[PDB]
């Protein structure tokens, strides 16, 4: 799918912890609560909250 990035940090938060800056692909992206994203910045998938995160 998709790639995306955080505007926001979502460090302490199955759902994963990020920071503003990292990319994301979404094969399911929701700007409303959370979806499946596969994190860099090794690589974790798990839940993000799509409200977090724009279009790259």
């Amino acid at each position: 799918g998709r790639l995306f990035v955080a505007v926001f940090d979502y460090e302490t938060p199955g759902i994963i912890g990020f920071k503003a800056g990292d990319r994301f692909l979404i094969e399911e992206y929701a700007e409303n609560g959370w979806c499946e994203a596969i994190h860099m910045d090794p690589v974790q998938k798990g839940l993000v909250p799509g409200n977090f995160l724009r279009p790259l």
